């Protein structure tokens, strides 16, 4: 019973990092994107 508990409990914070790595990986792509525009902005800014 102790080791099915371990295993209910594995497979639920499996669900929740999957969860958090895919929120993650889309969350830098869309900083790296904001960087671009905040780089092409401050370089035009200047001339």
């Amino acid at each position: 019973a102790a080791e099915n508990w371990r295993d209910a409990m594995k497979t639920e914070l499996q669900t929740i990092r999957t969860e958090i790595q895919e929120e993650t990986a889309r969350r830098q792509e869309e900083l790296n994107a904001q960087n671009l525009v905040k780089m092409q902005e401050l370089m035009s800014n200047f001339f």
